[PDB]
Formats: structure tokens, C-alpha cells, sequence
DNA sequence: CCGACGTCGCATAAGC
DNA sequence: GCTGATGCGA
DNA sequence: GTCGG
């Protein structure tokens, strides 16, 4: 796991990944290329041949070939071509705006809209989400230092508690695992009055409060259980102002809360391992529940959970700190 | 050879 | 107006 | 594109 060891190769794979997703609309080729990129990124030798790479889970014949060409010429003909392609490179770029995905990008570029500037000239053609995306294009591609996250957390936990001291809220994501930086803030929310069996107002009042103290500045989307929007730390005195940040707030019912918390803490890799484990011990785990099987594979009713540990207990695993859930 | 590859809440489209 | 498909982000 | 039934 050292940067420019196979950087050339993994930046390559990652470029191709984006073109598959954003231009070709082949999300599964997109994940193939990314998966290759990962397993190569972890590989602790400078790759010498496509054949050496092929040995890795997720590197097949086609990518092996690419690596050979890259290794001998320092570039890829296809990648070089698509990069200079006016239409395609503009479609790929436009998708960097939040709310513009591969379909809307494609339509824009069809009607000659290819640049941020062009988007600015055409706001009347953007939905609410997209306008927010444009407006904060740069801020949203910035990382969030952990210190700022802590500051944001102070504000979130404070105002949630002042709306109702019985609410529970957890900031998960790479934040909860110790990451020195985060992509956004992901808040998980529950209340003792909200169970799977069980007002239709619990998420709304929390969001309202966060707007009233001007933490939440914009709304991408909001319904009865998931909120997605924008936030910002209060500008220190005369100091330079903070970036607007992405924040999601999820209302989960209490008897599914720690499954939710477990799931949205990750990492993805650790989740795959633990869901694998898991089956072998006789259980199925998803973001909501842990259920038992079932001599024929028939899933029983969901078991009670009242903490993260509870889940680990069910499946013969000693509790592992968010600290140590890289895998 | 050929299908799976995560899933789902919310905004908006689109056909009725 | 209704519906439930499709795009999007996570 | 890669893996696997
Ligand atoms: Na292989
Ligand atoms: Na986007």
C-alpha cells in the first residue's frame, strides 16, 4: 500500500472506470475497473507484467492486456483517445456536479452544454438538486478535516439533544473509524418512540432545528426518514469562511438502529467479511436486521439487537472497535 | 456460455 | 390527478 | 470486465 508504486496503473484503471460509468452507462464495468484498481493498489510490489497482475482477484485477461500496453509505452491508446474526445470528456466532467448523473450529462452535452459556465448560463434547465451541485461544485470536491468534523459533530449532537434529550444520534462513516478526513457527514438518528412496529414528525424537527441555527444551509432531498442536504460551520470572527459540506441524516427505528450503525460504519470490505462470517455461523445480516436460518435456508424472524456488540455476540465474534474495521 | 455484479429513499419524469 | 418508472446518490 | 455455476 504505497502511492505511486502502481499509481500509473491505478489512475489508469480509475479513469476507465469513470468513462464506463459516466459515458458508457455500464455501472458493472465501472465497478470491475475500480475493484481491479483497489486490489492492485494494495499489492506491495511494482507490477512487472500483465500476467503478474492477472493473478489478482479482479484482474482479468482484458485488464492484463492494458497493463502490458501501459508498461511498454507509458500510456493507453484508448484512454488517450477518449480523453481528447470533446463530447465524451465533457459528459464525464459534467457528472462531477452532484445531481447530474450519466443520463442528464449526456442530454446536456447533446444540446451543447458542456462546461460549468454553460450550466451557469442555463440554470433554468437545472432541477433544484443540480443547482445546489453547481453552486457548490468546488466545495463538494473538498475533503473534510477530522477537526472540522468534530466541530460539526458538536453542533449536530448538541441541537439534536436540545430538540429532545431522548433522541439518539451517531456520526458514522469513515469518521467513526478514526479517519483523519471524511467525504461528508453521515448521521444516524433514532428515538425510543420509533420502532418497526410503531410521530410522522421526528426527522423534520431535527432538520428544522439545524436550519434555525444556520448549520444546515440547503436541501437536496427530504422525506419522512432520509434527509440529504448541505451544511457549514460558523465563520470565525473575521477569518476566512468554511466550505459548504454534504450531510445526510437518516431516521432508523430503534430495533434496527445498531444494525444501521454497524452497516454505515463499514468499511465495505469489513462488512463483506462480517456478512460472510455470519452466514457460516447460521445468520443473515443486512443493514436492517440479523436473522437466523433455517436448515433449508429459510430466514427466521429478526433477532433483538440493543448494541453493536449484541450483533457480534450472535455470530461468535469479539467486539471490534470502529477503530479496527478497515477489514 | 451466460447471468450477477447492493439496495433503496426521494425527486421528477412520463405515460395514463 | 394517479402511478410506479427512472435517475440519482449513498 | 471478471468471476463463477
Ligand atoms: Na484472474
Ligand atoms: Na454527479
Amino acid at each position: 500500500p504505497q502511492e505511486t508504486l502502481n499509481g500509473g496503473i491505478t489512475d489508469m484503471l480509475t479513469e476507465l472506470a469513470n468513462f464506463e460509468k459516466n459515458v458508457s452507462q455500464a455501472i458493472h464495468k465501472y465497478n470491475a475497473y475500480r475493484k481491479a484498481a483497489s486490489v492492485i493498489a494494495k499489492y506491495p510490489h511494482k507490477i512487472k507484467s500483465g500476467a503478474e497482475a492477472k493473478k489478482l482477484p479482479g484482474v482479468g485477461t482484458k485488464i492484463a492486456e492494458k497493463i502490458d500496453e501501459f508498461l511498454a509505452t507509458g500510456k493507453l491508446r484508448k484512454l488517450e483517445k477518449i480523453r481528447q474526445d470533446d463530447t465524451s470528456s465533457s459528459i464525464n466532467f459534467l457528472t462531477r456536479v452532484s445531481g447530474i448523473g450519466p443520463s442528464a450529462a449526456r442530454k446536456f452535452v447533446d444540446e451543447g452544454i458542456k462546461t460549468l459556465e454553460d450550466l451557469r448560463k442555463n440554470e433554468d434547465k437545472l432541477n433544484h438538486h443540480q443547482r445546489i451541485g453547481l453552486k457548490y461544485f468546488g466545495d463538494f470536491e473538498k475533503r473534510i478535516p477530522r477537526e472540522e468534523m468534530l466541530q460539526m459533530q458538536d453542533i449536530v449532537l448538541n441541537e439534536v439533544k436540545k430538540v429532545d434529550s431522548e433522541y439518539i444520534a451517531t456520526v458514522c462513516g469513515s469518521f467513526r473509524r478514526g479517519a483523519e478526513s471524511s467525504g461528508d457527514m453521515d448521521v444516524l438518528l433514532t428515538h425510543p418512540s420509533f420502532t418497526s412496529e410503531s410521530q410522522p414528525k421526528l426527522l423534520h424537527q431535527v432538520v428544522e432545528q439545524l436550519q434555525k441555527v444556520h448549520f444546515i444551509t440547503d436541501t437536496l432531498s427530504k422525506g419522512e426518514t432520509k434527509f440529504m442536504g448541505v451544511c457549514q460551520l460558523p465563520s470565525k470572527n473575521d477569518e476566512k469562511e468554511y466550505p459548504h459540506r454534504r450531510i445526510d441524516i437518516r431516521l432508523i427505528p430503534k430495533d434496527q438502529y445498531y444494525c444501521g450503525v454497524l452497516y454505515f460504519t463499514g468499511s465495505d470490505i469489513f462488512n463483506k467479511n462480517m456478512r460472510a462470517h455470519a452466514l457460516e455461523k447460521g445468520f443473515t445480516i443486512n443493514e436492517y436486521t440479523i436473522r437466523p436460518l433455517g436448515v433449508t435456508g429459510v430466514a427466521g424472524e429478526p433477532l433483538p439487537v440493543d448494541s453493536e456488540k449484541d450483533i457480534f455476540d450472535y455470530i461468535q465474534w469479539k467486539y471490534r472497535e470502529p477503530k479496527d474495521r478497515s477489514e
